[PDB]
Formats: C-alpha cells, structure tokens, sequence
C-alpha cells in the first residue's frame, strides 16, 4: 500500500505482542485471553493487532457492533468473536453463518429472533449482566430466567457466556468494584447453571485481581501499552510499551518580520524575527483545534503550535532555520524528548483511550514487527 | 451497501445542490465555481458531494493532498482537480498523469521536480501567494520570478493560475481582510503576464463580495450549508440549507431507582425514578466525551446525555418509558426541534467546520437526492 501526503501514524506490533504475552504469564493457564479490538483496534488496526494478539496467546476477539465483526471475518481471521453491543434480531442468522457470538440482555430480543431463525448453525450468546455500570444488562432475575428459557427452548440457540463490566475498575479506592464483583456473584445464582464462559475482568481489573477473573478476561486499553488511568499506573504489575506514534514533515519553512499575522483570526504575532514552520497536519486528522496550544518535536526539541490549527495544516514556531523535510513528531520520542498519548489526552481535556480513536482514516498507519515494516495501510 | 447498527449520518444532496446553485446564480458568467471536497467533503462524502457540485455548476474540484484527488480519480471523477496543499517532487508524474493540478509556493521545489520530470503529460501549477495568512505561499518578488522562470523554462510545466487565501474573511471588520486584498493586488504586478485562473475567496469573501473575486471562486463551507462565522450569518445574499443529519436508535431502557449509578465513574446518580435509554453512538463514532451534558431529541423531545460518554454507546434520560428501536437525533429536527451542527460546536467550543469532520468512518452515510434514498456508504 501506499500514501502521498507526509504525515503518518507507527504502529509498533512488537509492543503489542509484549503486552500481551505478559499477560497471559500472569493469569492461570485456565483462563483465557479475549482481545477486545473495537473501533478498528482503538485505532491501531483491527486486523493487523488481532493477528499479533492472537500469535501472543489470546483465543478470542472481542467487537463493538456486527459490522466491526463481519470486517475481521473478511480479512481471514477466523478465531471467534464476539459483540459486545447491540445487534438486531433479523441478522441473527448472519451471525451464526459466520460465527459470532452475540451479546443478550432482553427477552423481546429473543422472543423477535426465534420467529426469524431455524438453523441450521447454533448462535452463540452471551447473556449481559448489569451489575452497576448502566449501559448495557440484565437485572432482573425474572428476565434473567425469561432469557434463559428462551435459549433453553431454540434448538439452534446456545448460552455460551455471562458477562459484567465494571465501572470504577481503574479506580485505587475499590469499594465500587466490590459492590460489583459481588453483585455480580449473587446474580450467578439466578441461573440454572454455569455457562463455559464466565467474565467480567477489562484490564485494570485482570492487572489488578488476576486471581478475580473466572476463565476468560476482555483486555484492552493495556494491549496497546496505555495505563486504564494514571491512577494504577504504579499499580501495574509489568511495565506496559506504548505502540502508537505519530509523526509528519516540515513541508514549508520561513522567517517572519515583527508584526506578521498567521493563521484564522489572525491570533498569533510575531515579535522578533522568527521561523515558522508548516505542517500537513490538521483537525480533519484528529489534531483537534484545542490544541492549538500544545507543542510538536522538532529535531529533539520542543517547539509550540502557533496560531489557530486548519482543518488539514498547523504552524510552528522553529528554533531556527530547519530545512523543509525535517521531521516532526506529535506524538513519540525525539531525542529526550517525548509527547506521550497521556500528554495530549490531558491538553484535551479526556482520556488516552480517545486519542488514538480520534486519528481519522485519513492518516496512514505503517505497521512494524520484528523492528521492521511490515505493512502500510492508507484506508483512502 | 448496507449496515448493522442502528446509527447513521444523513446527507441531503438537495441542499447541497441548491448552495452550490445559488452561488451559481449570484455570480458572473465568467466565473467558476471550484467546489472544495477536501477531508471526504467536510464529513459529506467526497463523490457524493463532488458529483453533485458538477451538476449544479461547478466546474472544478479542490481537494487537500495527493490522495484524496486519486481517490476522487479512481471513483470516476474525471473533472479538474487542484491540490491546495503540499506534494512531493517525486510525485508530480503521478499528477500529470492523472491529470492533477498542484500548488506550488517554493523555488526549490521545481528546481527538485525539473529534474525528476522530462514529460509526457504536461503539469498545472497554481502558484499560491501568502499575503497574510502565514500558512502556504510564496512572500518575495525574487522567489516569484525564479518560479515563474522555472516554470516557463520547462516544456511541460505551465503555469494555469495563482491564488491567495484570507484569514479574517467572516470578521465583519474587514480591516485585515483589504490589507490582504491589497497586497495580493501588488504581488499580482510580479507576473508579467496574469495566468487564466486568478482566485482568493473563500466561501465568506465570495458571497460578501462576489465582484471581486477575479474569475474563480473556491467554494467550501457554505456549499454544506453552514456559514462562515456567526458574524457573517446576517451578511449573506440567500439561505443556506443544512445538508448533514445525525440519527440512532435506543437498544435499551431501563427504570432506574434513587442512588443506582450510570457509566463511567458512576458520575451520574439517579435522583427519582428515571428511564434511562441506551444507543450505539460514542466517542469512536467522533461523539466526543466533552458532549456528557448535551441534548439530543427523542420522541420530539430533548434528553440530556446522562454520565460519561463511552466508545462506542452513551446514555440519555428518558421522557418516560420509550419502546426499544426509538428513534433518537443527535443533529436534525425532530418536528417541532432542531440541534443545528452550530449547537454542537457550540457545546465542544469549537466551530462548526470541526464537527461533520469528526464524524467517523464507522459512521454509515446515507445520501438523499431528489427526495429519495439514493445510496448508503459503509466504510468498514
Ligand atoms: C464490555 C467491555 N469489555 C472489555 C473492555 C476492555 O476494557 P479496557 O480497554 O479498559 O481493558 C471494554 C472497553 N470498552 C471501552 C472502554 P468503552 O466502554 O468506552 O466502549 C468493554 O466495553
Ligand atoms: C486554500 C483554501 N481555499 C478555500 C477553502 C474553502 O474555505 P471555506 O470552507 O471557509 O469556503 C479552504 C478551506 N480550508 C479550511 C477552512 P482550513 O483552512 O481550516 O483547512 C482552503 O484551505
């Protein structure tokens, strides 16, 4: 593949294999690895991460919606996988034809599905619970039963897992997750029996309390060597390898007078007699408008975005004259220097998982693996 | 091509259709339209949009770098397109051939390019100049004539036009916008002989002042249907009409008691018995976190974006007990409301040009022309 513009993203496959094979040291040997690689692997590429995290010990792939599952089918990966979110009833058999087991946490789902599907392919569903997270789950133990009945009763439909999800996991202080874990307990009882796969563990939860993870964990935001929170960072078992970089190249250079203007609203003067640099980098990239005060690295230094940031392009103020070409790293090391994905998150105000999710299908993503490129996957 | 979560971004062609005409209408027969489609057309679709500009008047097209114009190419596009950014003298070739025009703003550049380019295809330069954005462009009378020389010296390289681009053309004062006016007009004197395209404005300095725009108009936000600034609003010649839409679907409710929490952090508390609704839009979908306390419409209703927003679903405090499969619009009318793509920014803090540009990949794109569904792009 291919790319003309000087502005890419490095992916380093090789980080994410450490990470994950750590894990899979760290929990028993009975209990399985679930890599969750939603939104395109949290914007690292979903079929290059999955092929890496299933080669470092995980069996299962996790999704956000069908169509993310359907992606990875089309691309040769054939472990199983699962959607974590909602689905619709009519594309049950579509799901059981390419196997992919489906998340549950409503009976009228089911009742819908049942009239729609009959064989020949088993669907596999994973009953949600909600424990105190809000989002998705059962919590009821009347609809808990209805469900269970329901699946009972369709030759072609099979319980395969129970789940829960944690909303404070990240937290050091646990009294939440405690009320949670053992929420979680009492509504296990509701069922008639244990399903093969019983979850409940994200990563801070499997870093944390490896010995509180039943057979199967979803592990994400680590994979990709990000912290679930700053919060645990000292609590983190084995030190975890950022594989996400982003980088891009001066493409104009020049000197401005005292008293020149750049950029919309012209909101930036020059001074002294300074050198701003150009690059083709902008918001429609995912190099949001507030950061227009944050900094880029220029030949191992730091040097501040100036003016406001345009839809494709920002300006820079260099050190001095630096030729056109010279690379510039927005999100990596140069030098001593270093912009990690926690720095951002923080001048935007959120938190790291949303950084890389936010680099747009515009920019490239070149893939390395045993410290050499392997592929470059420019999505236009 | 079709989808399998209830989320989607509604295009109306129409509207875009009647921007572009208006303009059309309003300017002199002389002069063309160039249609900027850079950044998938702002969010809209790049052929989609692209397709419809042409037909409505346009007769060029404006992309951002290299590869959205052979994207546009390779979609059966087979109108005049300029690259407004940076390229790399290596790839001039690949220009020409695929019939490409390029900006070009340094010496050095073509100096790189003569070399690397012998022909067959003759090249188009537009030589851009900076009189006062800072961003792109040649500022001296010698760089000027070197690259005019250059360019003229070259059997293949021919100089089609020069354009500038202002940085306060939606300030109602308009101040720094005749400072730039001005100085174009003088670095125009550099030329000896002025090229067959002569163009500056934006979508603001083209209906603000639509007589002196010389013969080509590079048209951009005001084609989607969104002003320039808010200043600007009451200075336009004729209504724009809003072509991007936002929609989802509740796939699940549930009452909530006093004290039960929601999502992320359990930031959210329930005060009173509250029905709180579940769709399959979040942050991945470039519904940023910052939008938590947001309103969006269900059942011609606003409902506020109750706890923190996660990747791929957030949740909304219900009217009452809506059935699942509810419609939901995050930016639209719902009869008698509206959120415009202004609300949202407005919430972000942010201008409206960032918004439709965040909606993902993930997002499906279903177009409207002629009052009927004309086609549903799913990019994964
Ligand atoms: C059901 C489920 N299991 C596992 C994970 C993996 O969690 P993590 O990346 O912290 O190890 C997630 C992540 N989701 C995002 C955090 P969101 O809720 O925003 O869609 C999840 O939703
Ligand atoms: C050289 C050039 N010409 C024309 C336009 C069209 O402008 P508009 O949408 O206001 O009609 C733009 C838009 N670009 C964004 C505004 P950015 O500069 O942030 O990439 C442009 O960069």
């Amino acid at each position: 593949n291919d790319f003309h513009r000087d502005t890419w993203a490095e992916v380093d496959l090789d980080a994410i294999y450490d990470n994950v094979e750590n894990l899979r040291r760290l929990l028993p040997d009975d209990t399985h690895i679930m890599a969750v690689v939603k939104a395109n692997a949290y914007g690292h590429g979903d079929v290059q991460v999955a092929r890496t995290a299933l080669e470092a010990g995980a069996s299962r792939l996790a999704v956000a919606f069908l169509d993310e599952a359907l992606a990875l089918r089309e691309k040769g990966i054939e472990a199983p996988i699962l959607v974590l979110g909602a689905s619709r009833p009519a594309d049950a058999a579509l799901a059981a034809q390419q196997r992919i087991a489906l998340t549950v946490f409503r009976s009228d789902w089911l009742e819908e599905a049942s009239a729609l599907y009959s064989g020949p392919f088993p669907i596999h569903f994973h009953l949600k619970m909600d424990t105190g997270m809000g989002r998705l789950g059962v919590k009821d133990e009347e609809e808990t039963k209805r469900i269970v009945a329901l699946i009972e009763r369709h030759p072609h439909f099979v319980l395969e897992g129970l789940y829960t999800h944690f909303a404070t996991a990240d937290e050091v202080n646990t009294d939440y997750f405690s009320y949670q874990y053992t929420r979680f307990l009492h509504m296990l009882e509701w069922l008639p029996s244990r399903p093969p796969l019983v979850h409940c563990a994200n990563s801070a939860a499997s870093l944390r309390f490896p010995d509180r993870t039943f057979n199967m964990v979803r592990f994400g935001i680590a994979m990709y060597g990000l912290a679930p929170s700053p919060g645990i960072k000292p609590l983190l078992p084995y030190p975890l390898k950022e594989a996400f970089s982003l980088h891009s190249r001066l493409v104009h250079v020049k000197k401005l007078q005292p008293g020149e203007k750049v950029s919309y609203g012209a909101t930036y003067t020059a001074q002294t007699e300074e050198w701003i640099g150009t690059i083709p980098i902008g918001y429609a990239d995912g190099w949001l408008r507030r950061l227009q005060h944050f900094h880029v690295l220029v030949d191992g230094q730091k040097a501040p975005i100036v003016g406001r940031i345009c839809m494709d392009q920002c300006m820079i103020r260099l050190p001095g004259p630096l030729p056109v070409g010279t690379k510039v790293t927005l999100i990596g090391r140069q030098g001593d220097e270093v912009i990690s994905i926690d720095d951002v998150a923080r001048h935007l105000e959120t938190i790291n998982y949303e950084v890389p999710c936010t680099i747009s299908y515009r920019v490239p993503r070149i893939f390395f693996r045993h410290k050499r490129i392997m592929e470059v996957r420019n999505a236009i």
